[PDB]
């Protein structure tokens, strides 16, 4: 377990040097994404919330395949944005229901600190 605190102002720093193994210890979900929604990393506390398992879905989009829940202008419209302005950093509660028991969540997208990629951090409410 790495202690990291959901929201932390500098998490990008301190998950830049934490391999896929290490990422798995985390207290919440997290997946990497690259701009397109291509999914790098998953972990295994994000795997427990919504039922996926994390190496299947490596390579995936997230929104077209993966989450299509997520396919709004709440959400993805957000991703969206953010990737074409080159910052993002956004908190706001979410609903995944698809193929899955309706689960509210709280959801944390920032830039991530290296090239163009980008954290989706998740935990329940
Ligand atoms: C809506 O379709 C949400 C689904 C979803 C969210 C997060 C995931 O890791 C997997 C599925």
């Amino acid at each position: 377990m790495e202690h990291v605190a959901f929201g932390s102002e500098d998490i990008e720093n301190t998950l830049a040097k934490m391999d896929d193994g290490q990422l798995d210890g985390l207290a919440f979900g997290a997946i990497q994404l690259d701009g397109d929604g291509n999914i790098l990393q998953y972990n295994a506390a994000q795997g427990d919330i919504t039922g996926r398992d994390p190496k299947q879905v490596i390579g995936k989009n997230f929104f077209k395949d993966v989450a299509p829940c997520t396919d709004s202008p709440e959400f993805y419209g957000k991703f969206k944005e953010g990737v074409a302005s080159g910052n993002l950093n956004t908190m706001f509660e979410y609903t995944f229901d698809y193929q899955m028991t309706p689960t509210k969540v709280k959801v944390h997208m920032k830039k991530a600190l290296s090239g163009d990629s980008y954290w989706v951090f998740v935990k329940r409410v």
